[PDB]
C-alpha cells in the first residue's frame, strides 16, 4: 500500500519517479520507473506518466497496478492477455518467485514474462566465472539462488535432524561449493558478472538489476553503469539522483545528479 | 587441501598462522589461528604450533583435523568426525538476536574455549514491528521460510505454517535486503560491546569466518587472504564500518600500514 513521487531531472528532461518506503526497492517499482523514465518507452508508457504526474507523491500499488494491466492488454508485443495481469502484477511486488541463476539468467517464471511484456530488461550479476576455479563452476553454475537455499537447508536439515532426501548425495556433494561461492559473493554481484553487467546493457539503456535481495533501475551512461537512488531518505534531494555502480564493494562509488555529474 | 601458512607478528610475538585458501575462510582456520595466536590458548597450543612450525606453507585439511582431535583429547575420537564439518561450516546458524542455534559445533567451540560471535542483529527499538516478525528466525529458518514462500508462489505449494510462513516472508526479505554484509550497525555496536579488551573470538559474517580482536576498544580482524602472505606489515583489518569505508589496514602491533 502506498508510493512517494519525487521529481528528478535525468539528462535535462524532468519526470517523476516512485521511491521505495523503507524496506527495499521492489521489482514492481523498478519496472514502473523504468517505464517512467525510458526514452524509448516513452509511448507505451503515456497512462503511467499521466498517473504519477497528477500526484504530489502518492500513487497507490492498487492504482499501479489498474495501469500496467491496462497498459499490458495494449502491449504491441501481441501477446493476448487479458486483465489476468491484476491477478500476476501484484507479485511483482513481493519478488519472492524472481530468482537468479548463477549462470546469470533468471529462472523463467511469470515475472520473466511480465518484464518481456513491458519490453524492460531485467539483469543480474550474480555469477560464477568459469575462468576462476573450474571445479567451483562445475557444481555451482547449473544452481539458482533459490534451489542453492534449498539445498543448503537440506545439508542443515542431514546433519540436524537426518536426512529423508532422494538426492542427498547431489545435496552432499554440492553443498560445500555452493557455500563457498555465497561467501565470494556476498553483495550478490561478482567481479565477472559486474564486467557481464557493463557488456550486456546497450549504452544509453535501462533496465531493471537484481541484488542483495532487492531491485533497482539501472542505466549505462559512458559505458559506466548507475543505479536509480529510490531511498525516501533523499525525496528532498534532487540532485542525488544516482548512485555509480564502478566496484563491487562500493569504494569507487559515490551519489551523482541527474546529468551524472558528481554530487 | 593446503592451506597456506604465514610468518606474522602480533604485538612483538612470532607465529605462524594459516591462510585462506580459494573458498573463503572456513570456522575450521579460524579456530586454529585463535589456538595459535592467542596467549591465553599457549599452554594448550603446542602442538598446533608443532604442526605449522616449518610448514612454508601446506598445511593440509587433514593432518590439522588429527591435530586438532589429539589436542581435543584435553578438557570422542568423533571429534575426527566432526571437525571437518568446521571445514565448510553448514551446520552453523546465527540466530538474529546474535547468538548461535546450539549444536555440535558450538559444542566444538566450547570445547576449545573459543568464542564464536556475530554482529547480523536486528535492532529491535530501530524497528519493533520488524523485530516482531524477525528476530525470532536464525539465517536457516530464514532460508527455509524464503524457499517455502517461493514454493507458494511457483508451485502453488502447501506447507502447515502458511499463514506464518506469508506473514513472516516478507520482513525477512527487507531484512536481508538491508542487511547484505550480514552485520547490521547495531550488531557492530554489539560485537564492540561484548568482546573483552584482548580477546579474541571467531567471526561469523557473510557465510564464513575470521578471528577477531580487540585492542584498545576497537574491533579488528586478522588478514588471512594468501594475497598478502609476504606483507607482515598487512595483518588485521580494523572493524569500524558496516560497508568498510572506515577501514584500513594494520600492522600487528596495530599501526596502520599505510602510515
Amino acid at each position: 500500500v502506498t508510493f512517494l513521487t519525487k521529481n528528478v531531472q535525468i539528462n535535462g528532461t524532468q519526470f517523476k519517479i516512485l521511491l521505495q518506503n523503507g524496506q527495499g526497492e521492489c521489482a514492481l517499482i523498478a519496472l514502473a520507473n523504468v517505464l517512467l523514465i525510458s526514452p524509448a518507452h516513452a509511448r507505451y508508457a503515456q497512462e503511467i506518466s499521466r498517473l504519477v504526474r497528477g500526484k504530489e507523491t502518492v500513487t497507490l500499488n492498487e492504482l499501479v497496478q489498474t495501469l500496467a494491466d491496462m497498459g499490458v492488454q495494449n502491449p504491441n508485443g501481441t501477446d493476448v492477455d487479458k486483465q489476468q495481469l491484476l491477478q500476476i502484477l501484484p507479485q511483482l511486488y513481493s519478488g519472492l518467485n524472481i530468482n537468479p541463476e548463477f549462470n546469470g539468467s533468471f529462472e523463467d517464471g511469470v515475472e520473466m514474462s511480465i518484464f518481456r511484456l513491458y519490453n524492460v530488461g531485467i539483469v543480474h550479476g550474480w555469477i560464477i566465472d568459469g575462468d576462476n576455479d573450474p571445479n567451483s563452476y562445475e557444481h555451482v553454475s547449473k544452481y539458482s539462488y533459490m534451489g542453492a537455499q534449498k539445498v543448503l537447508v537440506q545439508s542443515y536439515e542431514i546433519q540436524k535432524n537426518n536426512a529423508q532426501f532422494e538426492n542427498s548425495e547431489q545435496i552432499q556433494s554440492d553443498a560445500p561449493y555452493l557455500k563457498s561461492f555465497l561467501a565470494r559473493s556476498a553483495t550478490q554481484l561478482t567481479e565477472y558478472g559486474l564486467t557481464h553487467l557493463r557488456e550486456i546493457l546497450v549504452e544509453r539503456s535501462y533496465a531493471v538489476l537484481f541484488r542483495n535481495d532487492h531491485f533497482c533501475t539501472l542505466y549505462k551512461n559512458n559505458g559506466e553503469l548507475f543505479t536509480l537512488v529510490t531511498d525516501p531518505t533523499y525525496r528532498n534531494r534532487k540532485d542525488i539522483n544516482w548512485q555509480s555502480l564502478k566496484s563491487v564493494n562500493g569504494s569507487q562509488d559515490s551519489y551523482y545528479t541527474g546529468n551524472f555529474i558528481p554530487t
